[PDB]
RNA sequence: UAAUAGCGCCGCAAUUCAUGCUGCUUGCAGCCUCUGAAUUUUGUUAAAUGAGGGUUAGUUUGACUGUAUAAAUACAGUCUUGCUUUCUGACCCUGGUAGCUGCUCACCCUGAUGCUGCUGUCAAUAGACAGGAUAGGUGCGCUCCCAGCAAUAAGGGCGCGGACUGCUGUAGUGGCUACUGAAUCACCCCCGAUCAAGGGGGAACCCUAAAUGGGUUGAAAGGAGAAGUCA
DNA sequence: TGACTTCTCAACCTCCTA
DNA sequence: TAGGAGGTTG
């Protein structure tokens, strides 16, 4: 599921409860994590479950295999304490305060009730979590947990500048992973269909093998309960999802001179429904691209000044690049949705170092026809000024936005030369031709 | 006095187009009013970017429902919370105190993606005082260029000693800590809190005759963690 | 440090209390 | 009976 997103909030409590949480994780959770890593490093992740069992009594029950899960995710990769992750929809118990605010109660923490402070841009997610747990309570465990919209959540701490307290300096922050497709009723229908298919495949797969008489039967009972309870749905909002036209394709061409141009084109016919350039996608936020290019130049020069020896280079850095890469993705997906586009086509990232080099060569030859010295000089100056875009965050951001809205994404091969609009159109047509296979 | 020239950007123009408008013949014809695209040609008495370091639980971008709704949107109602970000404003500063620490210099030459560059007064010393972000140059910036430095790029020349070193003063230039000075804001003012909490008062614009009558008094985007690799 | 890459995204079934 | 906390497992 690439549609899942992450919401965040800040948790608030008395100094006493905050002290208990700080002590509990900093003195127990992160030492246990460090110990378990030190153990796995010298080991000659299933065995980790019984590896941690002896460590249980050495120094909060759910937090012990929370640390196991953290360790497993660390291993599979190949004064703030580490984040405490609850990888369960039901680890958190939501409630409404007497003053109306939401509160979280964690399973391992009986008396630790934290009031939730969030932004109105994402309060509806917390209200949805509350309504979901209330619906399960009303149905008396008659709804499958795969549709409570709260996949998992980890609690972290954050740093301050008061410099005068053990924990009052650090702010709590809850990060809940929420499945965006799980909001609307029809998206939940699709999620239920996929999860039922996965359950069928997994039950068929393990039935071909033999397991313990009690644990395997417990798993089977759990899966049958899930399949039974998954058909009973929730009273969620209804949205018609998205239709999508197969023959309409929105191709996006990435380059150096123009970071992103877009062509909405028919495939059954050959007419381009509409082009849009970078200035037309950013709109009123176009000065952001130019000031970001200037900032990128400044930062690159500063890094090359201090590659020998200086302090960290984050001086003057920001997330303007991410903001632009999100504005661009929003605009592109909106443009696709306007024309009922059925798919957004993007260049393969690997063929991105080649494309920018070819574009620089093309620009140099366009400026200086055959003067090789001038072409090299202009290429150097252009690389100095028009720095390489961050074509990785853009592709990922477009993927996230398209998956959220429902527009499928295909990958094509960007043509080497031609005008950016022509490159975009031919990219889209090439993608459609490959899809014909 | 100097910034010639070059590159990127920003607009102003012209031509050509359509991703534009018209017209139905719905893919054609014309046109450039809008919206843009592509060049080249310019930087005004004009336009748009761009403007050193900081300051808000800042405002807006929100959810559901019912519609008119294909949908946009708009309306109505209810609810709304304060997270992480990017702009635009407005405001404050151009720091002090102590310490601790890194770098670089016998002296010359060439001169780096090297450093410095605001105004005014006092001096015309090298520094204070007052202001202050319009801050060396071009409309704006740049590794470009200009003036000075340049030991703190690189390379070369090159004296006295010890056997790679010294010719070195806080001298220049950086970093770290602790305390500390101002703004602690989003129409303005006052009080009040910061693991919470808002309240009061005032001004102006539209509706409204007028009414504590209502509003308005800038907007945007979010998928987060962890690990590894490359540069 | 930037850039890239990988991965992460339960859940009903038990027992226990108030 | 309805929460609160533990279990397990490919």
């Amino acid at each position: 599921n690439a549609s899942q997103i992450t919401i965040q909030a800040r948790l608030i409590s008395f100094e006493s409860n905050r002290q208990q949480l700080w002590k509990l994780m900093a003195d127990l959770n992160t030492p246990l994590i460090n110990e378990l890593l030190c153990q796995l490093g010298q080991h000659p992740s299933t065995v980790v479950s019984q590896l941690c069992q002896p460590l249980k009594t050495d120094p909060p029950s759910r937090l012990y295999m929370s640390a196991i899960h953290i360790v497993d995710y660390i291993y599979k990769s190949w004064s703030l304490p580490f984040p405490l992750v609850f990888e369960t929809n039901e680890d958190m118990v939501w409630s409404k305060n007497q003053k109306g605010r939401l509160c979280v109660h964690f399973n391992g923490l009986s008396d630790l009730i934290f009031e939730v402070y969030c932004g109105n841009r994402q309060l509806h997610w917390f209200q949805r979590f509350l309504e979901d747990q209330q619906t399960k309570r009303k149905s008396k465990n008659q709804h499958s947990s795969g549709l409570f919209t709260l996949r998992n959540g980890h609690l972290v701490w954050l740093e301050g500048e008061g410099k005068g307290e053990p924990w009052n300096l650090h702010h709590l922050t809850l990060y809940c992973c929420v499945d965006n497709r799980l909001w609307t009723e029809e998206g939940t229908e699709i999620v239920r269909q996929e999860k039922a298919d996965e359950i069928t495949k997994f039950i068929t797969n393990m039935k071909k093998k033999s397991d313990l008489s009690d644990t395997q039967q417990a798993l089977i009972q759990r899966k049958q309960s899930t399949l039974t309870r998954i058909n009973n749905s929730f009273e969620r909002p209804s949205q018609p999802l998205y239709q999508g036209q197969s023959h309409i394709l929105v191709g996006v061409s990435l380059g150096l001179e123009k970071p992103a141009t877009v062509a909405v084109v028919d495939a059954i016919a050959n007419k381009v429904l509409a082009y849009r350039s970078i200035k037309q996608l950013l709109g009123d936020n176009y000065e952001l691209l130019n000031r970001q290019r200037r900032q990128q130049q400044y930062l690159s020069h500063e890094r090359h000044k201090a590659q020998k020896n200086f302090s960290p280079n984050q001086f003057g850095a920001s997330e303007l690049g991410q903001h632009i890469d999100r504005l661009l993705a929003k605009a592109i997906v909106a443009l696709a949705r306007t024309y009922k586009a059925g798919s957004i086509v993007l260049p393969k990232l690997g063929d991105m170092r080649e494309v920018v080099q070819s574009e620089i060569q093309a620009i140099a030859e366009q400026k200086f026809p055959g003067y090789i010295e001038g072409q090299q000089k202009y290429a150097k100056q252009y690389r100095v000024n028009v720095h390489r875009w961050s074509y990785g965050r853009l592709i990922q951001s477009i993927q996230s936005k398209a998956a959220q809205t429902g527009i499928v994404i295909e990958e094509g091969k960007q043509p080497i030369r031609g005008s950016p609009h022509d490159k975009a159109k031919e990219l889209a047509l090439s993608a459609y031709n490959l899809r014909l296979t």
